[PDB]
């Protein structure tokens, strides 16, 4: 994130990555453009099928054109089987598959450490019930086509994190990233982790799990 | 909860306390019996105002007949003044006025240590939207009515949980208890806690407490 205007600003992906509240830290070359550049097959895809993204466009290497936007505070989470802290809310197992899809809403804060909220939470914060309606139809909508569109590429997608913010036009903006850091992807033939997870619990080589991802999206080798 | 029939059991009133998940233990002699009196009253004026609740009578000293019910496994958190957890869920201080109420959900699990839900990890559980609705719809109301009745009487109503069921009916019942074991109680002249926050944080006598309540509410010394 570095500003160019009213309209438009830099987001930057970097190498670093962060895991437990930023208590584990370590660098990963080249990971910074494969997140960029998968989020911008991302929101391409999803701009396609009528999702409005901040995504304008390439400003080379690990850097995008973004739209500038009223932010709201939340970091709102698509859930189709079961893994991460949702083991901690509900007692079903890793892989078990979901009914139907679960949305959580967690405010950002590092004070409070994230906490989930809900509507009732959300409306104090100063979002409306029918802001929070449209945000989990988005995120609903973007679950499907991105569901369907990796599925149709080997890989089940096991949840995933939006953010969003409100453009000049009190419209509602798909906005941050859309990687291997911000989503579980898992092969669908052996179920192991293509995500930030390999860092996360140390599952093997980060690098190659997202050239992975990266080679079974494209088709092609990675050139960074 | 002692069996009488496939239509009511007994509900005993103990003198018991709890706190921190059972970490905090004590005993408060006549405390059985105030909560009893108190839910009773509670109950009765919930009932008046068109409340369907799961009592039938009282079984003398701290024993009520209360309604047989499938339980959900939730618990229905209330809050008109920021206290407690929800300190840890908004940059809010303790004492702060809420613009409307909060309704939050809790999934009753000891394994998990009573996790707060949303919606949709209700829905996972078996509890259909409508019947959620339904739940806080009723919760709401309870609300009104009670911070209604304990304004004209010096005391806030800060928060409270309840407990509901489902009788044969499919209707939706509420259970448990309504006492100063599960609703905060501040004297609107002082701001002091008579409730459970006494034991919880070692503010004073937990007994005189629960007895300013039932005086403050009867207009009667507790007889035992
Ligand atoms: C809460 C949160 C989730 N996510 C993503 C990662 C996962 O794909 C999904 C669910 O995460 P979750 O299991 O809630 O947390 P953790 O990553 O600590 O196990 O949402 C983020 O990228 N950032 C966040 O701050
Ligand atoms: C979660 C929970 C709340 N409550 C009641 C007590 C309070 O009046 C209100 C809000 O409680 P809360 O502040 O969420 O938890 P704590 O009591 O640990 O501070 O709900 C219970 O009686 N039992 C429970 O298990």
């Amino acid at each position: 994130m570095i500003p160019i205007d009213d309209d438009k600003l830099i987001m930057e992906f970097k190498d670093d990555a962060t895991a437990f509240d930023g208590t584990k830290k370590a660098r990963f070359k080249g990971k910074g453009w494969l997140n960029a550049q998968l989020s911008v097959i991302f929101f391409k895809l999803l701009e396609e099928h009528g999702i409005k993204t901040h995504f304008i466009g390439v400003a080379g290497g690990n850097r995008l054109i973004v739209e500038k936007l009223d932010m709201y505070p939340l970091e709102v989470v698509v859930r189709n089987v079961v893994a991460g802290s949702l083991k901690k809310r509900l007692p079903l197992p890793e892989g078990y598959e979901l009914p139907e899809p679960i949305v959580e809403l967690y405010y950002k804060n590092d004070e409070l450490h994230d906490p989930m909220i809900n509507y009732y939470h959300a409306k104090v914060l100063g979002i409306s019930l029918d802001e929070i309606k449209k945000i989990e139809e988005i995120a609903l909508k973007v679950n499907e086509i991105l569901k369907d569109y990796l599925a149709k590429k080997g890989i089940i997608l096991v949840d995933f994190k939006l953010e969003f913010g409100k453009d000049k036009n009190g419209d509602i903006v798909l906005a941050d990233e859309i990687s291997p850091d911000t989503c579980r992807f898992w092969d669908a033939k052996t179920k192991r982790s293509l995500d930030k997870d390999v860092f996360r619990f140390d599952k093997g080589d980060l690098i190659e799990a997202y050239k992975e991802i990266y080679e079974r999206i494209t088709g092609e080798k990675p050139e960074f």
